[PDB]
């Protein structure tokens, strides 16, 4: 069987626990589980490569003394830009990702024309044929291919949730949760963090 | 739609992307609801100016023991609320005076107690068109454009008291005064430099 | 007249506030509701015959140390572990509770085949056909003592969501909660206790 889990994909079935009134909300979720995908994923290796909490990431880089992030890549032995220049700059990155972004969002959602001329329909969140450079979907199975995604999808977004709620809890992070948890399962849990109060408690 | 700019849409104008109007008695529930909104932002605009005090602190001025502090709050006032010898405005005075009104008010707007008025007002409609609107402005007015204008200050003014409420959460500092300091430097004052501080909490 | 108040019940009426969702919605908030019962009961009756909270009484049995719990049943011939080897642990317990938990579920909703094979259906809101055996109820004005129980469902599932939301303001438990308001309600109250602020502010 196919999508065994719980539930059904939004393709095909209803929903247990919602009516799934509107068609917009497929999509949705697919656009929802494609950034948490990219979320989830920088939150796993910032605290890897830095060290650092991914919810006080954003406090290195602020429109005074934003050269905090400079070089914070592993490897990368180039900063981001050279030391003492101080051009890591929050406006600077503001203002070339608002348009980056905003050119994306754009030209994904119909705002604006795509700049293209193949085809690419707006509204669709499989697009393919200008978004397949190495030629997956036609080599594989191209439904089954999407059902992976999808469960990466929601995966990745209650992933998201729990990352959320471990920050909010711990106050620590989630990578640093996860060693602490397997360091000593017992001992470090939600339950254990109940025990403790949470932080607030 | 044409008149119709914002994000979303108003009930009748069509469909909702997101949780589409359902029963019509969410449509009246969104209209009082904004316009009891638009009076409670209105009021925690207008009292922190005369008199500094943030709206979700100014209740507990006027205690069950002791409501002399919400008497001479007003600016400009003449007068003492009553009398400046011995203010008489007891928390149940108050609520004595306050239930009964706004008791009344309540189920003869809804009509679960018969009307007083019987001046063919019928209970269920957002719009009267009574003696509520005794200027009748909609009447001059073109209907459909006022009712769109008062829905879309309904949900602005509802958004507003949701930022009022997280913003006490968050800041615990007082409506105006987040406008005062985010005004003064919004680049350093805004939601993300109280994240970096923390919220208070962390 | 039957159910005069503010809502309906899910047989006849539609709800005013939320869409009825589904079916399954129908036969879920019933068994949330038998849930509440039997956690607000055992919330009330704990607090009443120990003194600590419900809350905080997920504390006392820990993979550690399971004794706490031993001796906390008021009116106990003798402590339920023998107070000198600590059998219980809570490994014998969180194991039998899980497989006998686990399997009244699963044979409630026919995960697996019902053991009795007495012509029950599994999802049925009220079996009946082994769960009365007193049949005080089964005969005579059922559909009434249903809707008994649903307003008893609905109350305590709210009862349960208050209990949950000031043992998150106070942080004392439910009845000294309940016993500061009843001593002296007009200085120990809800408003009373935000303008002190709760345990923040
Ligand atoms: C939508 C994308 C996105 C999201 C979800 C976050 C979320 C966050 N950022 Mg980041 N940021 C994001 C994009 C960006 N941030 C920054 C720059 C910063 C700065 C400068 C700061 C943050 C901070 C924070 C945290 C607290 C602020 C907040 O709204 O939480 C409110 C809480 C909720 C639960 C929301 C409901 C939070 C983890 C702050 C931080 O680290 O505080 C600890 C902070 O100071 N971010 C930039 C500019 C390059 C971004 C560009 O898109
Ligand atoms: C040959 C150069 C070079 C080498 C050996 C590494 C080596 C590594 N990098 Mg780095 N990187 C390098 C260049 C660069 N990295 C980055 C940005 C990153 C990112 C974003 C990530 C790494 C990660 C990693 C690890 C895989 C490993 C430690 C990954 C990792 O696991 O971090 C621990 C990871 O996520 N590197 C950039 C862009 C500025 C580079 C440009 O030159
Ligand atoms: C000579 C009389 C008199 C004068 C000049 C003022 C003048 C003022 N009052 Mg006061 N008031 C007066 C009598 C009274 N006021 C109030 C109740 C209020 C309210 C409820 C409000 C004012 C507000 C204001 C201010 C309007 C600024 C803008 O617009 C201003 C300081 C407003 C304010 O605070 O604006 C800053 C406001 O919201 N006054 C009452 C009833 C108790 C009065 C009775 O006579
Ligand atoms: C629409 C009606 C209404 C609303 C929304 C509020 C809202 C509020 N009052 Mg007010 N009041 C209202 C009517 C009245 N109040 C008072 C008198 C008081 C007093 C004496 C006190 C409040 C307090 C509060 C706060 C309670 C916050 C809380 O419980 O935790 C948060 C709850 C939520 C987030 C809900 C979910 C909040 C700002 C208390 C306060 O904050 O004191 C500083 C307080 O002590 N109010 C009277 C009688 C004269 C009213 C008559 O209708
Ligand atoms: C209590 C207020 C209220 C009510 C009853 C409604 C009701 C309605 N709105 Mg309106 N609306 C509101 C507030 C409200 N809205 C606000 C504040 C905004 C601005 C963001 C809008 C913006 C808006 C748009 C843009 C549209 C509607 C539409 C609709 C209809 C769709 C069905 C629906 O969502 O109902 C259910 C009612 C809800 C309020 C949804 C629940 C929202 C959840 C619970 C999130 C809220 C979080 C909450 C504030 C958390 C507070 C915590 C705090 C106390 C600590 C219905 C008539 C649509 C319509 O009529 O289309 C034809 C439409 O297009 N509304
Ligand atoms: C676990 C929580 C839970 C669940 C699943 C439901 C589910 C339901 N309730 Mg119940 N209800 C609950 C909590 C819950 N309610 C609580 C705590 C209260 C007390 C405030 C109520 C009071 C209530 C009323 C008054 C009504 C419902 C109704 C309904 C239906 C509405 C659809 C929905 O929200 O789903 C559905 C059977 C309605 C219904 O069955 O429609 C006729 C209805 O009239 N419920
Ligand atoms: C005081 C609360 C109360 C009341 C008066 C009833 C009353 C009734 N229930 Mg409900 N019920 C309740 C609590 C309540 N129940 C709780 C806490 C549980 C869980 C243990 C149940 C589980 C339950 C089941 C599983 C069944 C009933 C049945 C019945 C009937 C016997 C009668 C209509 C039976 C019935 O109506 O059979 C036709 C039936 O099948 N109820
Ligand atoms: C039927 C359910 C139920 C019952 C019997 C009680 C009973 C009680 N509550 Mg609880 N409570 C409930 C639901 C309930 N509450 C819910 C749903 C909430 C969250 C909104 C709370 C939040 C709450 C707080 C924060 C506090 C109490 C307190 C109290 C006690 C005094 C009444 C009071 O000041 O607050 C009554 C407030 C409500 C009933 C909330 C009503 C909100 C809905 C939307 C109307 C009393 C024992 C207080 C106490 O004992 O300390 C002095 C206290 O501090 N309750
Ligand atoms: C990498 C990085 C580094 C920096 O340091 C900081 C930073 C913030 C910039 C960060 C960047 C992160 C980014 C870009 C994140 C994007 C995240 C997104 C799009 C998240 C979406 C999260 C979605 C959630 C929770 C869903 C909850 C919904 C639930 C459970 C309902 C489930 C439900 C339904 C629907 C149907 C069933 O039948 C029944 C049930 C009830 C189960
Ligand atoms: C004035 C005064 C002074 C004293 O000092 C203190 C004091 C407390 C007494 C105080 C008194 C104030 C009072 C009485 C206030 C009354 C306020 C009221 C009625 C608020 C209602 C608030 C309503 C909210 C948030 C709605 C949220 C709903 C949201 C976002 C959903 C939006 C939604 C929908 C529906 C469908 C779309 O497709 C899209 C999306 C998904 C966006």
């Amino acid at each position: 069987d196919i999508y065994p889990e719980f539930g059904t994909y939004p393709g095909g079935g209803e929903s247990p626990i919602i009516p799934f009134g509107s068609e917009k909300n497929a999509e949705r979720e697919v656009i929802h589980g494609r950034w948490a995908m990219l979320g989830v994923t920088g939150a796993w290796a910032a605290e890897n490569g830095t060290g650092i909490p991914w919810f006080t990431a954003g406090t290195l880089c602020t429109p005074d003394d934003c050269t905090a992030v400079a070089d914070k890549f592993p490897g990368a032995v180039a900063p981001l830009a050279p030391e003492g220049s101080g051009y890591p700059s929050f406006w600077n990155v503001l203002i070339i990702e608002i348009v980056l972004v905003g050119a994306a969002e754009a030209y994904r959602t119909g705002i604006s024309d795509s700049p293209f001329d193949d085809g690419l329909t707006v509204g669709d969140v499989n697009p393919g044929g200008r978004f397949d450079p190495l030629g997956l979907a036609e080599s594989g199975d191209l439904e089954e291919l999407k059902i992976k995604e999808l469960k990466h999808c929601r995966l990745s977004m209650f992933a998201w949730l729990g990352c959320i709620f471990q920050a909010l809890a711990t106050q620590e992070g989630p990578i640093a949760n996860w060693q602490s948890h397997v360091a000593d399962p017992v001992h470090s849990n939600v339950l254990t963090n109940a025990a403790k109060g949470f932080g607030f408690y």
